């Protein structure tokens, strides 16, 4: 008791009850008390993620001790904690000597407890430990333990691992409903099982950074404190927590609800807000994605394997960029891999990378290393017609079983991704020879496993005004730093169509063609004068070109 | 008062009887003595792979000194357990560890030559520098202190042999691991300590079974403690089972229970229920593999022999290669087997030999030599098998990889050996290698048994076991195949509450269309999908179908309909 | 009660009404009290940068406490502070005894507790003192980030710096304290000028304090110029003046002589770079769209890469760019990406982390851009570097900052980024297009400006190059006063002879040297061409005599 100033007790304060009961996880306690009852390789170590209940388990064991249920060997033996962030160059070993000598002259079996000892281990506790007078019960995380206790240890022969992965939704619900009254007297508002389960499921699904047993308690206590402060509604409810989750992540409370009906019914113009025209294609793709997640298709298949070809610049990619945006909440998800370099027989191994020990190994394959991470992407395939007739075997293997093999040896999974095989075939035919050319060029049976093979319909000579109109609505945001508004006039706006189409690349220059013109033609006025932040900047169609 | 707070007295500890009774190893104690009794440079160092008892010899020497069984110039020497973890620990100044080390050395050399010293794990002697662990050499190479040490092979080579002028002052005593008989002796010697600690009893048959199993199934650690740990584990488990629960001694099958409770190997003596399952195998496997009566008996007999106790302990549990016409159920038989003895279809290690048409692609299942790109990662197959040493290896369609990959299996088989990049070795002694093919393609048994000979080599066909040939799909049993497929579909339709009322003519037309003689039952799952699943999907999201309805099917004159 | 001297009070000052002006951040105060009235992860800390007003945050918290908008457990809570000017370990026990023995009613506020973290850890383990603090992000991340013992009792609360509309009233509340020393008038124009000028350009300090120091130095400058040799009030002029004298980046209304040069950049730069009309147009449109305030606020004010055939001007253009903005060539940061042939050379431009041999040396890029953050960086031969520095540049683009070994963050939102290479060198347009798309990933080229292409030299373009080289040689051998006399036939002869359209202009320098300097240096050491002389040259049948 001489230097008990860097150490807290667990049984003394247990004699008062300032701890929390840890109902659940009764296997781990039995495993630990069994390990601690051996003769060699005793003093186990708790291995698990941060925020899972390791301290909870050791406290539950402490409470079972103070009650008295364990074998009388372990009975009548106290526990003492330690905090290492208080010890830490030097004199850390001096205080280590002090505490170890204290334990040693205590002359008993007073168990210790050392949290995150991966900062402690070194050679100073092994001569103490391989003698049988002290019992240390530590804790750390999996990969960290694999670091400090495997390379420089040579001590792992005297440490026994114990695994505590994570509780489930149903278990953390029981945990919450056990730990409810304490807060109903801390603040005291009211609690609803609907609120508890909503917190559990929503945290599990959307707060993908922290973990369950502490993550749920954090949100619940935060909502309770907010609703106690709000009195500056005497209950907490599902909305009373969804508001907090929305404030936390950024996604509003609306979309944080039922994710099947109210989502698969949003396959409407919500796409057409980014894509223009091609409503037939949007409808076909929406039906394909709706029926795919019904729950009757085979569980090993891409979530969609359709392709679309024809004229460029119509927004072929734009459909996919909007599609990934709506589904996976990001448009920086699709990955475009051109099928141009893959015109050689040998280069098919570029998108995998076969051997360990050859040129391209560490970089991985172009396709897999960009899929095994972020398994939610939307892969694109430009000019699928120019790829050698050997990658199509790879594609077959993809859309015949939702998995593939890289070179490292890993297995990449494709059962919740979307394939899109763009092209440029069909330059002359409307709907009669384009399908015949697609049948003849590709293997006519490989196409069978594909979904709808729709062709994008051309842009109406009128329906360029809508695309350029979204373009103008966008570029209106550009000069929001000086609030200089812009003009609109059908002659000027339609003047962009016949002079910016150039029907070989569709509408790719239609952004630069107008942005450089208007921006850099007004950029001198923006420094000289002639405008302030209420002026329509009336631009007109001069006899030849677009001056102001 | 110098070596009083940096050292204990191992001799006095042994006098207090609190040490373990070493049994055997008289050769090494005699060698250590006849080295420690030299004139100059008398410092033995016990060397050997970790776990084999490199300290136990020093405790034995201490016990022998205390008892008085040593030569004339070795009596009453009081060997000392020195330590450096508590000398270099608290010192933050210039030249402070030196005063402590010099005080210890001075206290040694003042007394007569009767303070024989013992530093354990002396690979911690070269550091402490910043000229440390190096001022000791002038006293080492003159016979002033004795310094019995103990270090592992790896640490020795890595830490000392880089300091040659210091290694000269040492002598090596290669402490090799003991054999099974010596292990049984040691275990029988130590039995009483655990029998007293845990209030249970331990049987000699249990000790023998422990010393025999711990050598055949845990091939990563070493014997004299690898065995003892099992006895301790089983004693503790029996203690816990006795207590806390309102024929009280360990048995020779509780050890098998432990050594199967980890490493996954089902090693045992056929406890009840297991024998019922094994006897009930050919039929229990038939519910997933209709057809192929000849093959199932062979694999079943292999498993039976392997688990009954009559099989060569150093060779795989079977190396079958079955081949036949396309779409007959080869891969499916393998998967059904793995599902039988694991109930986990994704717990086997299949590798697709269709990818290895190139020569150099073999490196994925071996690794890379030292000094190349992927070296510390290992080999795919070797890594997958080093853990889970009970899987069912598969070689999908081994006819593509050109005849060089046949020169690794050539010794994987018949020994269960393989060596990856780091130079390790793995054991395939309790796996079931299975490698399909498609040689033949229509030809009779004597037109495909020529393809095998002209494709492989005698050194290869001689390795593997019976070359099972698969028959063709009988035109009748396809009704049961369609039955299986509809059962799997109904199993997929369980999140909802749907059932099916499949009619006999519909089932007949199904088994009739999509079994073309060249491809077997392969175009059946896709047909079932495109004729039931999509038709239902177009019919469920648009009303007119709801969960609970026992959906019937019809045999309309056109393609099948509801 | 025995803490009144070692620690000041915020309960007496609350009633006595004297308080620094507080405005806004009421939602932050509400968040503070909401997290204070919790059971776990209570008593937060403040994260930010120097010049937020976090002491002001807790002061407004105290004023609202004494006014009364609190929950039931906050009967004025008598919040206090712990003076770090109270600095052995024996006094601290009794100093903390009053806080411990309290009912959690004299909770303290440890301003800048970053380094305090032995004694207070167990004293906090029981949940009796709040010790709400105020620190910064760097100190949070280097001090209290990895320790899992204390991250269970601290829930950070981020703060927003730029609040121009309220900084107006802040100045209104602080203008008085500077009109007494400086007998000057800082008009409302000066208030809203300090508010809306130094934010985007002087992003080295922060708005609430850099704006205070701006008006402070402006009032000092005005009281200075009041005397004999230099206006009677601060307006929109002295503010911009002080904007210029900070970090070198110029930013005002207009320097009344810079608007002409900027309109004339293309023409002025054509006398040092020759040809490349598209290139000069694009490189000119890039800086004018920035100096006027049109460009986007979170981006380097210039970043693009060009390539093509050799000997065309890919480096000369960037060198002229460094010339026309700083008036000297040495004011360019140039690092050649050729030596970065291995992976582990990333720390050469980043600095090795604490604990290794070269630790105080610092990087080669981040250290040169941290101080004086306006120069132009030249990444010569970017194609040669290991394809991992490309990932650092990935962060650099569209984000505008990077971290080095010590853990500090530097800014890149006002510099120019030049990268060059010669990918392909034989492909006309499509080969090189696919090559640049394939060597760098499309997610890195996405962010860039136009990737330019240089076209190559032609006959009409080489006579001007010859004239430039001859003027340069004159400038060189002017210090022996041997000014040249060259004939137009010889000029055209050189421009014709050195023309080959595969190497560009370097053969022209080679020919100039080997043709003139040979004979000139032969004569100059044998006499007869002594100083103060004018040598003629004339086209001989093959050579050109002197
Ligand atoms: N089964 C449980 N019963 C009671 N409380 C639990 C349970 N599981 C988790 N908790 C609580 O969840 C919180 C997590 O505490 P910790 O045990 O420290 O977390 P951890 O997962 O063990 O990792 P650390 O220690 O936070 S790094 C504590 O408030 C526990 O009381
Ligand atoms: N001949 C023996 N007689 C009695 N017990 C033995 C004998 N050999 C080994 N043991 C026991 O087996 C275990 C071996 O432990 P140690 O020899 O102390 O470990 P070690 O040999 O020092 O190996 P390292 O390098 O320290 S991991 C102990 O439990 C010993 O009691
Ligand atoms: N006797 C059988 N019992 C059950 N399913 C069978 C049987 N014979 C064939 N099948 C089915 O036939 C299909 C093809 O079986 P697989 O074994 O996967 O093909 P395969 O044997 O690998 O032939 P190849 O040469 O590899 S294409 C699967 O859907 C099996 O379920
Ligand atoms: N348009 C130009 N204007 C002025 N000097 C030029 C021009 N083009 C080439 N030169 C000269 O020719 C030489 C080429 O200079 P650099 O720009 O360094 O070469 P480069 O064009 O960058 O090609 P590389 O890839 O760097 S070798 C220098 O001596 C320049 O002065
Ligand atoms: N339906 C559309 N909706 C919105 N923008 C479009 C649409 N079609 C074309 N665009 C514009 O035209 C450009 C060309 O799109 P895209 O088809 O991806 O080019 P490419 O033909 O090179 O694939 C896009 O940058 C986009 O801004
Ligand atoms: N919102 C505000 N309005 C007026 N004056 C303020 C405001 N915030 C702070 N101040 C005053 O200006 C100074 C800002 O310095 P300080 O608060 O120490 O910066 P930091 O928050 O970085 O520590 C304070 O001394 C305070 O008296």
């Amino acid at each position: 008791q001489a230097l008990q100033k860097y150490s807290t007790d667990l049984t003394a304060r247990a004699r008062e009850g300032k701890l929390d009961p840890v109902i659940g996880r009764d296997n781990e306690i039995r495993r630990v008390v069994q390990v601690l009852s051996r003769r060699t390789k005793n003093n186990p170590v708790l291995i698990g993620e941060p925020g899972v209940g390791k301290t909870a388990i050791v406290e539950g064991l402490a409470q079972r001790i103070v009650a008295g249920d364990v074998p009388e060997s372990l009975r009548d033996k106290t526990i003492v904690a330690l905090d290492l962030g208080s010890m830490v160059r030097g004199e850390f070993e001096e205080r280590l000597k002090a505490v170890l000598d204290d334990i040693k002259n205590s002359a008993g079996q007073i168990i210790t407890f050392i949290d995150e000892l991966h900062t402690i281990v070194g050679n100073m506790i092994k001569p103490m430990l391989a003698r049988g007078e002290l019992r240390l019960v530590g804790a750390t995380t999996l990969d960290e333990y694999r670091k400090h206790i495997e390379k420089d240890a040579a001590l792992e022969r005297r440490f026994q691992q114990v695994y505590v992965g994570e509780p489930s939704v149903e278990d953390t619900i029981g945990i919450l409903r056990g730990l409810k009254d304490r807060y109903e007297v801390h603040h005291g508002v009211r609690i609803t099982d609907s609120a508890l389960v909503a917190a559990a499921t929503l945290s599990d699904r959307y707060i993908t950074a922290r973990f369950l047993p502490d993550k749920a308690i954090d949100l619940v206590d935060e909502a309770a404190s907010r609703l106690r402060m709000e009195i500056d509604k005497e209950e907490v409810g599902p909305d009373d927590i969804a508001d907090v989750v929305s404030a936390w992540t950024g996604i509003p409370a609306g979309r944080l609800l039922e994710g099947e009906t109210a989502k698969l019914l949003r396959m409407e113009d919500e796409l057409g807000k980014r894509v223009i025209g091609q409503k037939a294609a949007v409808t076909a793709v929406s039906d394909a994605v709706r029926r795919s997640r019904a729950g009757v298709s085979d569980p090993n298949r891409p979530t969609g394997a359709f392709m679309f070809l024809g004229p460029t610049g119509v927004g072929k990619t734009e459909l996919a960029k909007a599609l990934a945006d709506f589904l996976f909440d990001d448009e920086r998800a699709m990955v475009r891999i051109d099928m141009s370099e893959y015109g050689e027989k040998h280069t098919v191994a570029r998108l995998i990378g076969a051997p360990p020990g050859y040129v391209g190994y560490e970089a991985g394959g172009q396709l897999t290393e960009a899929v095994r991470r972020r398994p939610y992407t939307v892969v694109l395939f430009d000019e699928i017609e120019k790829a050698h007739p050997d990658v199509f075997d790879v594609l077959l293997q993809v859309l015949d079983e939702g998995r593939l093999t890289d070179g490292h040896g890993r297995t990449v999974d494709f059962r919740n991704t979307i394939l899109i095989l763009t092209s440029n075939l069909g330059s002359g035919g409307s709907a009669e020879q384009v399908l015949a050319a697609v049948r003849a060029t590709f293997k006519p049976e490989f196409i069978n496993r594909l979904d709808d093979v729709l062709i994008f319909e051309g842009l109406n000579p009128e329906e360029l005004v809508r695309i350029v109109d979204i373009q103008l609505a966008q570029l209106g945001k550009r000069l929001a730093q000086r609030r200089l508004q812009l003009q609109v006039s059908l002659p000027a706006k339609r003047w962009l169509a016949q002079r910016g189409f150039d029907p070989v690349y569709g509408a790719r220059p239609l952004r630069r063609l107008v942005q450089q013109a208007i921006g850099d033609q007004l950029a001198k006025m923006l420094l000289a004068g002639q405008v302030h932040d209420g002026d329509t900047v009336p631009v007109n169609v001069s006899p030849d070109a677009d001056s102001l």
